[PDB]
């Protein structure tokens, strides 16, 4: 419901040396559900507290629709007058005040009286399914249900943009699916701007339609999800947005070898980076009848890990200390030799 639009925005701290964010760039549409991927989550942080009004930039500008909000060290338009809400994993719940009266905060000074009030947080709190425990303090609800309680708070005021970093943080892991699905439906209730900060890739895959990529304080890349998997500009671009095996060799006419690996791809440069995702490669004792996988050599397997009920096959090429890992339902036990398939066009290669 507010289009964003960042111009050259960048944040130093200590009297400049260091650089938060450096002449960031991002048109983010009215409705759009727009995400922040990076090593840094302080300077992650950063942007989302900009884009608040927590913070300013230290050069550069941000609007909201054609409104200026910030600009060059000077906040123009405070938090309260830019129509957010704000799910910060780093903004508890009030730990002496009701649900009810957590929800109800933000309405102190909007000019209702006890009636509207009251109405406005039961309706809100009746969407979010917490009604029935509205008299609760926050140490007795559930987990999933201190979510939707601070969910209800970020919607109370009916804003345009709602601000999510780290969401899901507190939560279990198992509860993760169901809090990325709930935010997901009320997005698309209310057609909000959204905007999502997260060190785990699972939530911009589940929530975000397009991407920014943010390393050194500089936006290196910005896509939709699955083209930042696939086409990543870089291997660090290609490790923050899932698991990737990197890998490097020596270019050759015959492709980039690696030990008893060779993968039939080329860059200009001596060495070169092979990236291969996990799903990418799969291993056999003798040659397979698939051709959809291609043969890159041997591997000899040096390790095992269980997760998820899968093994993780971590093997090495002979004469090289490389090491590249896949899953698989049945294991294939150490110091076994065996053959190493890839999905030939998912190689993903670059100058070292």
């Amino acid at each position: 419901m507010v289009r964003i639009i960042v111009k050259n925005v960048s944040k130093v701290f200590k009297k400049g040396k260091v650089v938060a964010l450096d002449n960031v760039n991002i048109n983010i549409e009215n409705g759009e559900r727009f995400g922040i991927l990076g090593p840094s989550g302080a300077g992650k942080t950063t942007f989302m507290r900009i884009i608040a009004g927590l913070d300013v930039p230290s050069t550069g500008e941000l609007y909201f629709d054609d409104r200026l909000v910030a600009s060059n060290g000077k906040l123009i338009v405070p938090p309260e007058d830019r129509k957010i809400g704000m799910v910060f994993q780093t903004w508890a719940l009030y730990p002496n005040l009701t649900a009810f009266e957590n929800i109800a905060f933000p309405l102190t000074n909007m000019k209702m009286s006890k009636e509207e009030i009251r109405k406005r947080v039961e309706e809100v709190a009746k969407i979010l399914d917490i009604h029935h425990v509205l008299n609760h303090f926050p140490r007795e609800l559930s987990g999933g249900q201190q979510q939707r309680v601070a969910l209800a708070r970020a919607l109370v005021k009916d804003p345009s943009l709602l601000l999510l970093d780290e969401p899901f943080s507190n939560l279990d892991a198992r509860m993760r699916d169901s809090a990325r699905a709930l935010v997901k439906e009320v997005q698309s209730r209310l057609g909000v701007t959204l905007l999502v900060v997260s060190h785990d890739p699972a939530d911009i895959f589940a929530i975000a339609d397009r991407v920014g990529v943010l390393v050194k304080g500089k936006l290196v890349q910005v896509g939709k999800p699955e083209d930042l998997y696939d086409n990543p500009v870089s291997i660090q671009v290609a490790s923050l947005i899932g698991e990737i095996n990197e890998l490097e060799g020596k270019v050759t006419n015959e492709g980039v070898v690696i030990g008893s690996l060779r993968f039939p791809v080329s860059v200009s440069s001596d060495r070169a980076i092979i990236g291969i995702r996990p799903e990418d490669v799969k291993l056999s004792k003798d040659v397979i009848k698939d051709d959809s996988w291609i043969l890159v050599g041997k591997g000899k397997v040096k390790v095992i890990g269980y997760q998820g009920g899968l093994f993780r096959i971590t093997i090495t090429p002979l004469d090289s200390e490389e090491e590249i890992f896949t899953y698989s339902d049945h294991p294939i036990h150490s110091g076994e030799e065996v053959l190493v398939y890839v999905r030939k066009d998912k190689i993903k290669v670059f100058e070292k």
